[PDB]
């Protein structure tokens, strides 16, 4: 039996997924947030890449784990509180390939100590996830690190915000073709 | 024998649970706290992604354990204790796949130093196994992180509060199918 | 099955690496940053190397784990941040063969002692991860330590930056084939 | 399946190899420093020992890790720093054989301690890697510790500096015969 | 498969190996320094060891690691650095017989500290190697502890200095054969 | 594959190393040195034991490693350094039977703390590797202790010092028969 | 493959070994020692039991190792050193068969603290060999303990001390029945 | 091929076995000393207990090793030496059954400090063998705990001290019938 | 092979082992000894609880170690010694089913410490020894905590002591019958 | 060949001890301690406990360990010792499933402190073991308690004290069907 980490790639499956994880992210997955300096920053958010993992992958084809996470410091000054954050993530694919990144998370400004550990502590996690995904392929986003890219991005029309369709939301726990599928597996 | 993550998903099995995964929660699953700045948070219970999760894979589909619980700090100001605890939570499913994430747990205000620890180290507990699970898909949780589903979610109607019926309870322990499922398993 | 670390090379594959390795880069892949002293340094941006990698290998053909990152110093003065790490980084190929190497990263004058341990802790581990990488070959950075390559580099002409076309940009989470040859494996 | 570590050595390959590593190298590949004292100090540059281990063994024949790196000293004076570093690096070859040497770095006068310590730090490494290396023949470095290997590189005329042609130069990630071995070695 | 340290020595190789090991070095492989006390000190230099493991046993047939490295002690006097360090050598066969030694390095009289250091570590370790490898047999070293043969060696006729032919150099990296024999290895 | 440690005796080999270890050694292996007190002390030189070894079992048919070393004490006196130095030897034969003994190395009135320590460091080893050794038989060391023996010994006229010919010296680093064989065999 | 340890006696040899333990020792193997207070005390040097051991189970048929040495004490008394030394040793025979024991090394009144810790670390590792050998039998020394049997040395006529005949002494160390059985074995 | 602990009993030899360690031991093993308080205490010297435990079990059928010894105090008073040592001895015959059991050893009013240490060292490791020995049975020392089986040694009649014969003693190294069964096991 | 631990019972020795356990002990097994309060109380010594097993599982049946002995307390008062000494032991059937427990001993008001120690410590292991063999049964000592079961041993006639009949009582080392047993064994 | 931990149970011992593990104790297991506050608290005694256990999965089916004991704290006031021990007991099948729990021993009030430890530490022990076997249901003390179990055990009618027949009382070691079946087994 296979299970996760001794499954090879099948030579259509790797071919597929080599092929996807070249594309470019369009527009629709940029976001911007403004850093220190007045400049534009952009970035995927968390559940974004998470998305595109399970979907590159599957759900039972990738995995995450923290390897270490080491709170740097936590300091006070006037009150307020400045607390950094290092995660270590590890993402392993099902045939046993990984990679490993650090992530940051960073809490400045905040009069509640446990409100800025908690988002100083998220925030690395997801930061080294990210990190960690982008080392597959630029579809998993490394190809936002690139200048070209991002000058290119500028260029583009402003799309408008996307409208979610709530019609076909789940809105009981039982899952039937679910059942029988892992009824018949026994 | 295929025993806890060493069992391989057939194909029919992934094919559903990975079309279930995609699919977003209703109005029937989110709640809403009240954060400080007086802006509404959406969040789904424990119990209910709980039960998700247990709809998803199955009961013998997906574990959890506690990696590690720390402690961050306990201080006392005013004779009001506030507590702060990281958990690091990992959720495994049978076919050995596995997410870790951190959870947090913060109790702020209350007299009883065991209260707040108390209350601090079940949230974080929880807290963990939530976020380790919306790993998996939008099915379970990723979902209330999008600004656009949160808009689209504000916009329907407010359902009303379900009604449990609770005349097919469960009243007595024994559990005959299962007692005769188990014994033709025994050999 | 062959799971990674354990997945021997073929004659082809190998004889395939082994030339596409050897040869050297194109300007395309070279930057240039202004270190002290006012002298050009020539360097490969990281997610270019990451391309290198994951095109030579492929994405399940190379792996990364961090062994080790280590402070080296945080320091005050005149209220900014000096800070030092160093990064241990092993990249294994499928087959099994590795290299490590130390990454360093440097911090220097900045306010925010967060914002200089997330710029240093970030920058240790992807320095490692391209002198990792280099000890495979030319094609993935050995070849921007040759004074003589770098003469000749300077010695071609300047190219125009290049355009990226975002016609062809991944829009949405699904990838059809991906989950085709994924569903046909299992 | 022969992974990397257990794969034995071929009659034909090792004695090529074993022929290869006899030979000693010519001035194209000696470099000279300015040591202490005014005396001329030959030596091979790390890019150059890591393509000539590249195409002794191929890229998967050899691999090297750092067991230990210890720093013996940060010493501020004048403010100037003074590091020293030392790595243990071991080399291994696909067979299994391998070979352990202590490499050292030195960064002095520099006013950065960051700067001193990388320096000291990449330098231990890539030293206790030659050190490593010179240990399987003459062709990757160890001639260059032989007195009359070096009167005799001494007597030889100057060269002049190689030309390198960058028309033959990889200028696109993509590489259509390698990804065509890999998708045939798949399946 | 028989990979390094589970391969048993064919009867041929053993009886070559153990007849080759039992000589005497001749007067080509031994050096003179002058130790204190105004005394001459016989020595082999390390690169001829290496030559001489390499070719008893192979490139492939000999291994050594560092076991553990201790600095006795780092002295400083009149502004001079007086450095001792010990090293454990273990060299192993590739059929798992094993010797370990210790090795000293000295470095008294140096400015430097650093140099002190690195002068003594390298010599702790070379000196381990040569004691380890002396175990084997008189080819190996072992003959240089022996007074008779040193008076043998004082009463031979000086030898002029050796010329190196560096007419067969290698002045380019590829290896023809060595790819070819390879390339069909796989 | 028989390895090292794995490796059991044949009748033949055992016998012939049974009778061969029972016999006592000839005067030409026994040195004299003279310790405190003005008596006269016989020991083995540790070369010769190293000979003896390699002939009784073979080049791979023994090991010793090192199992601890301990600096005792490091003292200065009148500028005057002693040092003491155990070392614990452990000597396997190819069959995996094994003895470990512990040898003491001592350096008194040296002014160099780094040569009292090499010296006694090197010889707390040698001293471990002979008592070692000597657990194997008389013809590896066992018979010294015999007053009996050494009364025997004293009663031998003396003989001259041996002579040494270097006519078949080895004067290259190539073994050609060793090569022949080691590429026979892959 | 039986290496040692996994090496199950036959009927015959458990028989003749079994039998042979059971003998006591005669008066050549006795020697006595004056302890404190004037009586007499019997003992075993530690060769003769080394012997006799490599005699009992055969060259490769014993085996032991120090699980530990510990020095109680070292103290200095009017300028003379008092040393205490504890060893376990461990016997294992061949079919993996083990007794352990401790043995007590002494020195007291010695100026030298080298030399004082030298003979008590050997004494303890001697004592605690022929103490883990008496373990197996009467032949071993577990007679030695006997009151009955030291009254009956005792009453014994004195024996002449013992010729040693140096006439087959090995003169060098080439063993040519070993070689050859040796090179068979391969 | 079986090795030891891992050998298991044949019936024969377990019912031989198992007969024999439910004898009582006679007076010809019992030896007395005076212990504090002028009454005299019964035991079983070490030697004795070495040779029944060869008799019942062979040379290669038992083994002891000792799990840890510890110091409990060393004190010096009016210049004499107080030492106490306790041994944990694990016993395991050759089919893998084992007994541990403490054993101590006191040495109390001697001038010399490493001579009451090895004493009580000595005999915490002499005593621990024997109480584990006694956890097979009678025959083993056991017998000796019952004051029943004591009352009725001391109605027993003194026997005169045995004579040892030396005629048929060792005396040269060489057993020629071991090294011949030795010689045709070898192959 | 079946090693000890791994023996599995056959359906006929676990019927006669369960039905033996079920039987409680006659007044033969009973002890009484005086307490605090000068209450009796009823005990069973340790020797008879050693036969009990032996008889029960063989002697090559149970296995018993101790998995960790403690030093409560060592407390001086008046010149008297008051010693707590726990012991963890552990009991093991041949099968692998296992009991552990913990067993104290005291000692209080000796004047020796070395004395209160040794009494303490073999007590602590004894009482160990004699809990975790009450958890297999009533007769392994199991009863002796049941108040009826007290109360009818109480109304028993106090029958007369013991005659033990050293008519035949082991004289000399040798057992022939285990000899041959043993013999044919191999 | 099944040891301990690796016996799967049949289907009719499962089925069997399934239903007799359902069964709750009647009186005759049942004593009653008075605590502190002057309320009556009912409890099972540790040899009965015992008994239940061996009868229900068998002398080797059932096996317990010390996972940790720990002092929490022996404190010394006017005279008098307070001891509080903590002992965390695993119970084992023979199938390998297991139940652990946490046992408390307390002694206050004794002048000796060893009487107080050793008191504490062997009830730790007893109520570990006790609360571990509760959890394989109500005949193991899993009855104890339900508030109507023991309401209704109160209004039961008062049983005289049982007596116990010491006429087939073990008066000898031998087991001879014991031994007879033992030797069988042998070989």
């Amino acid at each position: 039996v296979l299970c996760f980490g001794q499954c090879q790639y099948t030579a259509e499956e790797y071919q597929a997924i080599q092929k996807a994880l070249r594309q470019r992210l369009g527009p629709e997955y940029i976001s911007s947030r403004m850093a220190g300096g007045g400049q534009k920053v952009c970035y995927i958010e968390g559940h974004r890449v998470i998305n595109l993992a399970n979907e590159m992958f599957g759900y039972n084809g990738w995995a995450h784990s923290i390897t270490q996470q080491n709170v740097d410091f936590v300091d006070l000054n006037n009150g307020k509180f400045y607390v950094g954050v290092c995660a270590f993530v590890r993402v392993q694919l099902k045939d046993g390939s990984y990679h490993e990144d650090v992530g940051y998370g960073v809490s400045e400004g905040l009069k509640s100590k446990a409100l800025s550990l908690e988002k100083a502590r998220k925030e690395a996690v997801t930061d080294g996830l990210k990190r960690a995904l982008r080392s597959f392929g630029n579809a998993l986003g490394n190809c936002i690190l690139d200048k070209d890219y991002l000058r290119s991005l500028n260029k583009l029309p402003r799309q408008l915000p996307l409208e979610v369709d709530l019609t076909k939301a789940k809105r009981q726990d039982l899952e039937p073709s679910v059942e029988e599928a892992r009824y018949n597996s026994c």
